[PDB]
């Protein structure tokens, strides 16, 4: 990975040491980006709901993962299940149970820094993983991206600024998540997010991280070309909120 500091450096070092799993996947890969584009053609707002027990920005919710997932299965274009242990209290078992309980696309949300974590996501039933430009060297990004695609996954490439975007396009990203929060400082900058979004080619499937506000953000960003929206805290706190966000 890249040289980092603070909690980010810690979690990356932890992740390099993540014991890999053995398991045989049950179902073929269900494409998250393809389902996003199908929602777009059907005029259905595409929201990625996230299961995440804890976050370095203080989120702290205990709730049943399966009931959360089965509820979301009816509304979300996909699910993002955080499997990072130390800062998010996630686990691989949580992913495996959710993956076998629902039939919508699943993103394994974690710090992917080695090939065996992609093995893990595939074996556990995830359909895709994120690859974060801020933590991986360009050589790592390109190679992990090839590796995941060899399984039939299309990873989402996470970007925070223009340089991240330049790298993502250079390495052949077709599925991009524009973060509003900086991974290192956890600062949110929506202006820079909107700015980044206007720089992305039309043929890239674009997911914007959304949270504070929502609804108003969804309408405005959707006009800027955004294809789907990933949301964490507000949905962990009030799952039924997704319905109003999609409808009235
Ligand atoms: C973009 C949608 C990538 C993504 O979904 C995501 C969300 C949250 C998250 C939290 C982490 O902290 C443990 C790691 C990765 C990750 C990826």
């Amino acid at each position: 990975p890249r040289y980092l500091k603070g909690w980010l450096e810690d979690v990356v070092q932890l992740s390099l040491r993540r014991p890999s799993v053995r398991a045989s996947r049950q179902r073929p890969i269900i494409s998250l980006n393809e389902r996003i584009l199908e929602f777009n053609k059907r005029n259905i707002t595409a929201i990625i709901a996230t299961y995440m027990r804890k976050s370095p920005w203080g989120l702290d919710v205990e709730r049943d993962p399966i009931e959360y997932a089965k509820f979301m299965e009816r509304y979300a274009v996909g699910l993002s299940i955080c499997t990072e242990e130390k800062y998010a209290n996630g686990s691989y078992e949580t992913l495996r149970k959710i993956a076998s309980s629902v039939s919508i696309p699943i993103l394994m949300a974690d710090f992917i820094v080695k090939e065996s974590q992609i093995d893990d996501a595939y074996n556990l039933g995830a359909d895709t993983v994120p690859l974060i430009v801020k933590i991986l060297t360009e050589r790592e990004l390109e190679s992990l991206l090839e590796y995941a695609r060899s399984y039939g996954m299309e990873p989402i490439i996470k970007i925070n600024d223009e340089n991240d975007l330049d790298i993502a396009l250079r390495i052949g990203a077709r599925f991009i998540g524009i973060c509003s929060r900086d991974w290192e400082t956890l600062e949110i900058n929506k202006e820079n997010q909107r700015k980044l979004i206007s720089m992305i080619p039309s043929n890239v499937v674009k997911v914007a991280s959304t949270g504070i506000s929502e609804r108003n953000e969804i309408e405005e960003l959707r006009k800027l070309g955004v294809n789907a929206f990933s949301i964490i805290s507000s949905l962990m706190r009030n799952p039924e909120k997704i319905k109003e966000l999609i409808e009235g």
